[PDB]
């Protein structure tokens, strides 16, 4: 597998043989927020 | 300037100290048309 990045651009490819298999955006985060991690209200509270 | 290919995917980059300048896709032309490039119909000879 043959990996990519155009730095510039926050993107990637992933190549096998010549062939696109994987493709999308990546970067570094800069200031990342714990809070993002705290587990979402399920929609029920107490099932028991 | 520099300028990254990715192959795979037919996408250019050109940066100049990390900062993107240009972007799009570059690619050969398998097979040339010829008369892709005749003059398109006018509405006006424009003879005089």
């Amino acid at each position: 597998l043959e990996v990519r990045l155009l730095e510039a651009s926050r993107a990637f490819e992933v190549s096998e043989n010549g062939n696109l298999v994987v493709s999308g955006k990546v970067y570094q985060w800069d200031d990342p927020d714990p809070r993002l991690f705290d587990h979402p209200e399920s929609p029920t509270p107490n099932p028991t």
